[PDB]
């Protein structure tokens, strides 16, 4: 079956681990994960990972979940750095990515959905708000990234 190498990036504390645990273990709170799921009918295995070893993992990774938290303006501002690093290490301008705004269950929002939608539009990538606590958007975020990887492999 097809294997998809995913890498989750973003500032500390945004919920990268919480998100992946919710996806894989189905509960709210390991540096890597491996599970078989069915996405759009295709059975596939998700291999997920949250200096030279970092670069190797980025070269191996086929899609990147770029995570900020809606209550962490710095983490949103840092997205550009993470995106630029991935493009540099992979030496490519077309890298499958999804922008994730996590912790959308919390009331302390400092990043407006519109800001994140505009950023994702500039990058040409999908944007999805998630909550690792309530599971809102979690499957959609990872499955959307897999769909982005497919389009890149087909087109
Ligand atoms: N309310 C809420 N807390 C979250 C969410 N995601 C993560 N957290 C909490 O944020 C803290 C940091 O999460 P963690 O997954 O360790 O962040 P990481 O450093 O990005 O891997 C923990 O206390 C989590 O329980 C979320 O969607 N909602
Ligand atoms: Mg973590």
């Amino acid at each position: 079956m097809t294997e998809y190498k995913l890498v989750v990036v973003g500032a500390g504390g945004v919920g990268k681990s919480a998100l992946t645990i919710q996806l894989i273990q189905n509960h709210f709170v390991e540096d890597s994960y491996r599970k078989q799921v069915v996405i759009d009918g295709e059975t596939c295995l998700l291999d997920i990972l949250d200096s030279a070893m970092r670069d190797q993992y980025m070269r191996t990774g086929e899609g990147f979940l770029c995570v900020f938290a809606i209550n962490n303006t710095k983490s949103f501002e840092d997205i550009h750095h993470y995106r630029e690093q991935i493009k540099r290490v992979k030496d490519s301008e077309d890298v499958p990515m999804v922008l994730v705004g996590n912790k959308c269950d919390l009331p302390s929002r400092t990043v407006d959905t519109k800001q994140a939608q505009d950023l994702a539009r500039s990058y040409g990538i999908p944007f999805i708000e998630t909550s690792a606590k309530t599971r809102q958007g979690v499957d959609d975020a990872f499955y959307t990234l897999v769909r982005e990887i497919r389009k890149h492999k087909e087109k």
